[PDB]
Order: structure tokens, then C-alpha cells, then sequence
């Protein structure tokens, strides 16, 4: 119901978790960090959680429509380009800053307390733009659609840019219906008024890669360390 | 050695302006008012204020005794390795914290708000520090020794690692002795207050690497070829 956007609905829901499988064996209510400093616990927990999000966010992609399709250089680039925006906004669109709650894709919630030494300041940023989205109501098959677009998008480099625009034609076209369907414009110009504050989230985030990488407590991942590498125009 | 303090602080004092020398043409408390974040013209004048003390430091550091004996592969190295933590230990010593005045080599005096676009917060860290070093009253031929200790120390890469041993021994020395010819005999809490402030130099060094990553990233103006380098020589992976 069309059927583009219930496979959009559907690999948005099967890429995090639900409810029922919340994991809250390391979540503490109350943590005292030294703040501003980390060890190597937090460094390394850091980079697994961005890898282990790389990992399901490869699989979510694996799902669209259309996608698996491209060229691997392409479906690779693609993904590079688009992780750190999307595993911030995935990770804002599921937690709950109002609990101060950071909640992954693999269903770990953890106290933004507990987040502090690995990632510094970006988990509290982040958390202001969780509350900064909810406050729009952004619905799930929306955010399905927009998530996808956020990763199916003009790069420079990719071998088929027009198959890429061409899947970008059909998933916007699929958002416009959705957003009639429910009408029965607006939120959509509300919530690109947002883009800055994600890019914003971006580079805090290169800013806390590179400085982990300058500090190198442990080394970082291959793949997240090759899209850190990536993105620098130098 | 003895000649030694006497060269170490000719060096120094060759190396920067006669309190007569400086300009006030550009200072102003008051600027009008700060928001947004940097623009091209707080960009261009970071990375003007990181280069003025280019040529200064290498001019500084050939009057070092042995510094030309290093060799030049070396003394390369300790050079650009030293750079932002001898651009930031001299500027905070010779700025003025308590009223927000920073002090450069060239004599340009400038009020942090006038700054704090270009450096970021950054400035604000060399600020503590700047008021952390002057509490500890340093006095000149201390200083003279201290800042040639950032320079000579070791280095990975080093082709004669154990001569810049010994010319850092000989300036440890010659730190530590007039630290006990001031400050009391025979003995040297003084001293180790003073190195102390070693590793909190790096840390702000580190800090300093970060402004650079973010403006590169940024990319409204490049930095100037030679920080590039000392940007680019001194990432460590």
C-alpha cells in the first residue's frame, strides 16, 4: 500500500529494534565520568557502535528496491557518503532525550552520562537534534522514504549517477503520495530547515574521529576509518 | 653555560617586540557584535598570526648554542615538531590575560574577542594557560631555558637522537641551576611546577591540530603552504 513504500517501511523497521528487544544490561541511570578525557573502553565502544552501525544500515540498503542492483563501487559509495548522516539521524529519530537516553540500532540503550567519554560533546548535540526532530512528528513511512533519499542521492564518483537520480525520482514521488495519503509542502520545507543542524552533526562528528585518531587509544576500524579518510577535501 | 643562560636569554629577548615596538593601531575591545561563526577575514588572519612567528621561531632557535650542530635533518624536525607549542608558550607569556590582551611576536597587539573567531575556542584555552604560567612568575632566563626545552626534545625520527639528549641535558642544567642560584640552596619544587607545564603545552598543541583539521575541513582559506605542512607532518597516522 503502494508497494515501493511498504518496502521502505518495511526495511526501515527490521534495520533497529523493537520494544520488546531494548537491551538494558549496560544502561545506568547515574554514571560519574571524568569528563572531557576517555579510556580505551570508551574508545573502542565508541568505533564498535559506529561500525555496528555501518553494518545495519549496509543490510537496511540491501533492502531498497532497486538498490542492490547498482554497481558495487557504486552501492559502496553510496553508503560511505551517506553513513555518519545517517546513523545520526537514525539514532536521534529512535532516542529519547527526554530520559536522556541514546538508544542503537542493535536495541543497547545507554545514559548520555555513559556516552560522554567516548564521544564528547556530539551525544549531547545529537540529543538536541532528537528533541529538534521529534517536535516535527515526522511519521514512519516518511521517515522511511526520507531516510532512504538521505543515502540515494547525486555523488561525485558514482559510475551511474542517472540510475542513481532515477531512484531517487521513484522514492520522492513515493513520499509525496504518502504525505497526501495522510493530508487527506510544509513539514517537508519544516524539516529542510533542519539540514543544517545535521550537517552541523556531521562534521562534529569527523571533529571527534579525528580527534580519537590523533589521541589513538586503539586503532579505529578499516571501514569507518576509510570514510573518514574519504570525506576530507585534502 | 652561564654563557649558556646568557645566550638562551639573548635569543629570547632578540626574538620578540621591545614593550616600545608595540602596536596598538589594530586593538579594540569592542567589536560589533560577534555572530555568526568565522568568516574568510577571521580565517586569513589565524593562519597570518601561526605564520608571523615562522621565521621568528627558526630565527630564535638558530641562536640556540648547538642547535646548528644538529643536523639539518633534525634540526628540521624539532622545528616544525615544536612549532605550535612554541607559538603558543611564548605568546602566553608575553600576553596580558588578565585583560584579554594577546600579544604577538611582531608586536600586534589584539584583544581576544578580536581573536576568538579565527582561533575558536582555542583561545580561550591558551588564555588559562596564559594565566595559569604567569601565576607561576617565571622569571626571564628560566623562560629562556623552558622554551628551548620544547624545542629540543626527542622526536621520532630523530637521525641522532642521543645528541639532542645531550644538548636538552646541557639546557636542563643550566635551567635547574639558575632555578637553585634564585630561588634557594642547594635544592626544586619550582622547577618541577615549571615542567609541569610541558604536557599541558602538548595537550594544547593537540588543541591547536583540531582548529586546523576544522578550518581545512571548512575550507573557506587554505592554510599556507608551510602549516599545511607542519599540519600534515605532524598527523602521526
Amino acid at each position: 500500500p503502494a508497494n515501493l513504500l511498504t518496502s521502505l517501511v518495511r526495511a526501515h523497521l527490521d534495520s533497529g529494534p523493537s520494544t520488546a528487544k531494548l537491551d538494558y544490561s549496560k544502561f545506568q541511570e547515574l554514571v560519574l565520568p571524568h569528563f572531557g578525557k576517555e579510556d580505551a573502553g570508551d574508545v573502542q565502544q565508541f568505533y564498535d557502535l559506529l561500525s555496528g552501525s555501518l553494518e545495519v544500515i549496509r543490510k537496511w540498503a540491501e533492502k531498497i528496491p532497486g538498490f542492490a542492483e547498482l554497481s558495487p563501487a557504486d552501492q559502496d559509495l553510496l553508503l560511505e557518503s551517506a553513513f555518519l548522516e545517517l546513523f545520526i539521524l537514525r539514532l536521534a529519530y529512535r532516542s529519547k532525550p527526554g530520559e536522556g537516553k541514546l538508544i542503537f540500532c542493535s536495541g543497547l540503550v545507554l545514559h548520555r552520562l555513559q556516552c560522554a567519554r567516548g564521544f564528547g560533546d556530539w551525544i549531547d548535540s545529537i540529543l538536541a537534534f532528537s528533541r529538534s526532530l521529534h517536535s516535527l512528528l515526522v511519521d514512519v513511512p516518511a521517515f522511511a522514504c526520507l531516510s532512504a533519499l538521505v543515502l540515494i542521492t547525486d555523488r561525485h564518483g558514482l559510475q551511474e549517477p542517472r540510475r542513481v537520480e532515477e531512484l531517487q525520482n521513484r522514492i520522492a514521488s513515493c513520499l509525496k503520495e504518502h504525505v497526501a495519503a495522510v493530508a487527506g509542502a510544509s513539514c517537508l520545507s519544516r524539516l529542510l530547515g533542519k539540514l543544517p543542524e545535521l550537517r552541523t552533526l556531521c562534521t562534529q562528528g569527523l571533529q571527534r574521529i579525528f580527534y580519537l585518531k590523533l589521541e589513538d587509544l586503539v586503532p579505529p576500524p578499516p571501514i569507518i576509518d576509510k570514510i573518514f579518510m574519504d570525506t576530507l577535501p585534502f
